[PDB]
């Protein structure tokens, strides 16, 4: 209100001002004007601070003026929904966006509207299991759950991430490179490297065809080179 | 009662005529009069505010008038539920719908009936796992049920999980394409690709045949692809 009422709510308002202010700054975004990203992650952040500020001061307010009845447990459960609420819609935004650059790339539509709607549950399900104490349940029950999910994605995945460790094996230490003609005794991977990746490695046979080598059976099998014979 | 009353409960029963109010207005639900899945959400969400309203009301009413012997703690323990036998009641009717759908697809209606059974069943453990505190039990007690239950579903899904985790990764980098021949030194999946899907690889072989391989077989072997060869 008065001068008086700014001096027991301490430093708070002008918190908010200066949020207010490199809110303004960030409309021109510093450097150059521009939105995607980084941006929202501190746009939700200068929201989080301006939200923790506002809830400071009416917390002050009612402690040194009327209590009333406001009980301010709701008031963090409500502020916290809220944080929520603008989180959900800033990463509904971001996906919808991601969904309106595959189909600018070339897509079928029921194809990527399938994955925005997985990327749209896989979010739900996660913001709910981390959220889910300001309006949550059972402490077991949110662990048993969460742990059953979390046993079957990590047994179900595991090839693939398998995949992306090797390719990253191979990056740091790979016993062939990009030329040489691969064996194995173990696999029929015979032709010569064409490409290494993080996924797969491309192999050339030799009656030119294209081979797809996933990367984790060069973790497993044993790999003769004879691009590197002497004799 | 009078307005003094009103002024020692603050405003809660604003939030009760708002919420019928919202509530007259989905009647009409906004935009376009009609009913399903997120219309049930919002039904329940306002039933939940109204009984946590109604919570509030009565235990001021008990705290600022006589006291008499209402123990607040089963007062919160019948709002709870409360909130739980509307939920499985709108759990119910949405099953019951589904089934109607799928009646009037055309299907045995045995099989439809007992589906309805098995997700009826399912929805009442995870509803007493998750909700399991207010009239629930020994927290030890459930965290061992859910965790044997979870440890068995997570290793008996396993196998369908990947598939589909292999149809997300198709999707994202597939190394063929419609109409490609492809073949494999380590199964048998010889043929030209006509439809890939979120589960199964539909390939027509070259005697005209469908052939359906589980995506998951795409992470672990070799595929090699002559409908790229160049010579
Ligand atoms: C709470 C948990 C969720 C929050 C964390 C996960 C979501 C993060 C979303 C933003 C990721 C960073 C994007 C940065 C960015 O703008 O870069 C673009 C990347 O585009 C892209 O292609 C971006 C694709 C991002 C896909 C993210 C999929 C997440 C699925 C759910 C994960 C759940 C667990 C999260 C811990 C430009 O790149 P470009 O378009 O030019 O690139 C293709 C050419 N090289
Ligand atoms: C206990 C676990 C039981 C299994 C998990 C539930 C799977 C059932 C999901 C079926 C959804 C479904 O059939 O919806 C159709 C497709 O949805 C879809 O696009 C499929 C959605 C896939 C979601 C899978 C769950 C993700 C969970 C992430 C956290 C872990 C509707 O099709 P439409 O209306 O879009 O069709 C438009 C053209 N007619
Ligand atoms: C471990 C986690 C297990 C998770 C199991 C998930 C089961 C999913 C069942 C099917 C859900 C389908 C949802 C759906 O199709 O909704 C679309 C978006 O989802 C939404 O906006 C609603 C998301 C609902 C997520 C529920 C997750 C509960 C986890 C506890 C609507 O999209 P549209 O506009 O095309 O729909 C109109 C045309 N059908
Ligand atoms: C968990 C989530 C994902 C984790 C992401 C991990 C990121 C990278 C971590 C590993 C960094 C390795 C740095 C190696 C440095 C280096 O130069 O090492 C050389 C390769 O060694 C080697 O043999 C390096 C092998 C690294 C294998 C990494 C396996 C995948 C992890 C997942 C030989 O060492 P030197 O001292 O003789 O160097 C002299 C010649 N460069
Ligand atoms: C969270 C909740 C619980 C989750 C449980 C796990 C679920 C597992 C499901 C599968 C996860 C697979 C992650 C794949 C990484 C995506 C890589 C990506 O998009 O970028 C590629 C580059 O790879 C790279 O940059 C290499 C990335 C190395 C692997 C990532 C290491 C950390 C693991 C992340 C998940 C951990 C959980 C593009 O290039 P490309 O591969 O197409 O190009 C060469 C192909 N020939
Ligand atoms: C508490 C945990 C339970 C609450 C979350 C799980 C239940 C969610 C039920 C509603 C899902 C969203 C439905 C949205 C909707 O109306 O879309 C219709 C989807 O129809 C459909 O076909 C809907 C099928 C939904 C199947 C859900 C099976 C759940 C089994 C139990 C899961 C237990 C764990 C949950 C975390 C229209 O689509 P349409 O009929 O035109 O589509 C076929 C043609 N493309
Ligand atoms: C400890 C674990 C022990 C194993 C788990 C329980 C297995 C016993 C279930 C038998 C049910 C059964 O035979 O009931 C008949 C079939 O019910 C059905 O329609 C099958 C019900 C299947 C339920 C399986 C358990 C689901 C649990 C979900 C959470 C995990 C009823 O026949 P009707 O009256 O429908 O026949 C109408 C035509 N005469
Ligand atoms: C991990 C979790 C393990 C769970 C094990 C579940 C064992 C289930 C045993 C068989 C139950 C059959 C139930 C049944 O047939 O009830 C139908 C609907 O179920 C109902 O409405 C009652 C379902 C009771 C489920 C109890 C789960 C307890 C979990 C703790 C009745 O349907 P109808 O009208 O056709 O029946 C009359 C004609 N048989
Ligand atoms: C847990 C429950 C279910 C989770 C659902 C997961 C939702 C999607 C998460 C992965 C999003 C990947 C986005 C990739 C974007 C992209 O363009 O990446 C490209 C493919 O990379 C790649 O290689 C992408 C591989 C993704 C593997 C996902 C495995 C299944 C996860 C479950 C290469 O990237 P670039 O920079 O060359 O882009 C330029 C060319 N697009
Ligand atoms: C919860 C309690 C604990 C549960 C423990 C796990 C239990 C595992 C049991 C198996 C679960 C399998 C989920 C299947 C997903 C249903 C997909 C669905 O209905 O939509 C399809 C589209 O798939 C898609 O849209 C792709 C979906 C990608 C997989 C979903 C990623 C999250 C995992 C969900 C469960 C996690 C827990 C329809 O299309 P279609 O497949 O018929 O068409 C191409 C076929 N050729």
């Amino acid at each position: 209100e008065l001068f008086t009422n700014n001096a027991l709510n301490l430093v708070i308002i002008f918190g908010s001002c200066a949020a207010l202010i490199l809110m303004s700054f960030w409309f021109r975004r510093g450097n150059r004007k521009r939105k995607g990203f980084l941006f929202h992650a501190v746009q939700f952040l200068i929201y989080t601070i301006i939200i923790s500020a506002v809830g400071s001061i009416i917390n002050y307010v009612i402690e040194n003026y009327k209590l009333k009845f406001i009980t301010p447990g709701v008031i963090d459960f409500i502020c916290t929904s809220l944080i929520a609420v603008i989180l959900t819609i800033k990463l509904f935004l971001l996906i919808n966006q991601f969904e309106k650059q595959q189909i600018k790339k070339g897509r079928d539509i029921t194809s990527a509207r399938i994955m925005s709607r997985i990327i749209k549950i896989t979010i739900i399900v996660v913001l709910v299991l981390l959220y889910g104490e300001h309006f949550g349940m059972s402490l077991s029950g949110l662990l048993t759950f969460g742990g059953i999910g979390g046993l079957a994605v990590g047994m179900a995945g595991k090839d693939i991430l398998s995949n992306f460790f090797s390719g990253i094996m191979l990056y740091f230490d790979r016993p062939f490179s990009i030329g040489d003609w691969i064996r194995s005794p173990d696999r029929n991977i015979e032709g010569t490297v064409a490409e290494i990746g993080w996924r797969i490695t491309k192999i050339t046979t030799f009656d030119n065809r294209p081979l797809y080598v996933p990367n984790s059976l060069f973790s497993s099998i044993s790999v003769e080179n004879p691009g590197r014979m002497t004799n």
